[PDB]
């Protein structure tokens, strides 16, 4: 299975357009210690030519350009993107759909609620009805949007996505409020886990001076602590642990930081845009 | 007056995500003959610190990053973007609004028809009502969205946006649906008309005397997209007067006085995008600049 992480940041990206926290400020200055990041999205393929897009972020046009895997093939309307899956209806998950409009056939997958919400916005009609097939999917239902690629959505404490091809398994869970034994049982054995890395400490955004809400308040389990994701996930088998959906206020974004080293020392990769996996 | 062209391409940008025409292919390969471009948007300021955004493209986050003028200032929620004005309801002009959502105060300006069309989409509620003021402006009404910067809206012949197209489609008519903008600060005048189906004597009267004109450069010939092999739609069909011909924009605008002529909103299929093309040389010889991203004007 081929994986490309198109966007590794949480909503707002890195930097965020109206943020001047210490991390974003480094990015604005073009300091090498902080790599700019687009908003969460990954692409997965069973064969390396036909791809499923997971969520369509506001940065999708930049993501397609930056990643050769996404570049159109020779001829008319010949994109490697065959399907798009929406895991939720948030603006940072659907705004990219407005870019995918120029008569390109693909299949859009989502739950009935999300598809209905999209259809309730006429601006998304740029995905022409005679061009883009809109297909409802149920939770816990396995389907095959690309031949050889099995996809299943499942609830998490909000949905996670289980992707399977050629005996390999990837769990994609960019948003997670808490790690349960139930969740761990689902993840265990996966060749790769891409997991909510929004905040390092519960009070990241407060310390950064950009907000008053804790990670808990916003539905994001923090990385650190006995109750954190790293500790909670440490005793199950996972081929590759990767943090995605990283907020601009997270100090793991700083390339030479102790925090980054600490998270890597505990077996976690901090994702950057264009990171690839061949499982 | 400070002007920065944030995006100089038409809808789709250059390259377009699903296009492999000869121009886009050069861009995909990183060939120097074609500079990559983001979608139509410019920013204007009377003082260089407080800015009005004209249109909000799908590339707006990249445009803000690439242009230091747009970078947020020290402190909390401190952006140089004070206001946004929409010239029409096309996706390449409004999609960027979804990015401007994180509690940042500004005023969104548009004609009543365009604002209503936008507001009818609940996805744009991410511009919170207690944060973003939505202010309608009438045709021919002058307003001042940034101190020292006067803006006037006026109707231009256009086409209704693709996502609002219908069986009795409007093409070339003058309504609240498509506007050009006259921008003035410190005695200098800028005309910004990224979309225009045809040039009227009335429009020429509006433009005449302007220090700069930034104008619809979507297609060189009516059949650009056909010649490029990417589509069947004519320039007329898409609501864009072509550059060339006795009836084209270059000829139509040649006999009025303009300090600086600049083409924006250029489609990926337009050969003026090719740096060394005869076509590019031809339009420059007739007094026109072909805009690129990050192009600045200090009027
Ligand atoms: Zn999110
Ligand atoms: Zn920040
Ligand atoms: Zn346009
Ligand atoms: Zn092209």
């Amino acid at each position: 299975m081929h994986v490309v992480i198109l966007g590794s940041a949480a909503g707002g990206g890195v930097p965020q357009w109206n943020c001047r926290c210490s991390i974003c400020s480094l990015a604005w200055a073009g300091d090498s210690r902080v790599r700019p990041r687009t908003q969460s999205s990954i692409a997965v393929s069973p064969d390396g030519e036909r791809w499923l897009l997971l969520n369509a972020s506001p940065d999708i046009r930049q993501q397609i350009q930056a990643n050769p895997q996404m570049h159109p093939r020779e001829g008319l309307r010949h994109s490697p993107i065959h399907a798009v899956l929406l895991t939720n209806g948030d603006v940072d998950h659907v705004a990219g759909l407005l870019t995918l409009r120029e008569g390109q056939p693909f299949t859009l997958y989502a739950t009935p609620g999300i598809l209905a919400s999209v259809s309730d916005n006429r601006v998304f009609d740029v995905m022409a009805a005679d061009v883009v097939k809109r297909q409802t999917i149920a939770l816990n239902e396995t389907f095959e949007p690309v031949p050889g690629l099995s996809v299943t959505l499942f609830s998490v404490p909000t949905v996670g996505t289980m992707i399977e091809a050629g005996g390999k398994r990837l769990a994609y869970i960019p948003g997670c409020a808490r790690v349960t034994e139930d969740l761990k049982a689902r993840i265990a054995g996966a060749d790769a886990l891409l997991f909510d890395g929004t905040v390092l400490e519960d009070d990241d955004m407060i310390r950064a001076g950009v907000g008053t809400k804790t990670g808990w308040r916003m539905g994001h389990i923090q990385m650190n602590g006995e109750t954190g994701s790293i500790a909670s996930l440490a005793d199950i088998e996972i081929g590759r642990r990767v943090f995605v959906h990283i907020n601009n206020t997270n100090p793991v974004l700083i390339e030479d930081s102790y925090e980054r080293a600490s998270v890597e020392a505990r077996g976690w990769t901090v994702a950057h845009d264009g990171l690839t996996l061949d499982l």
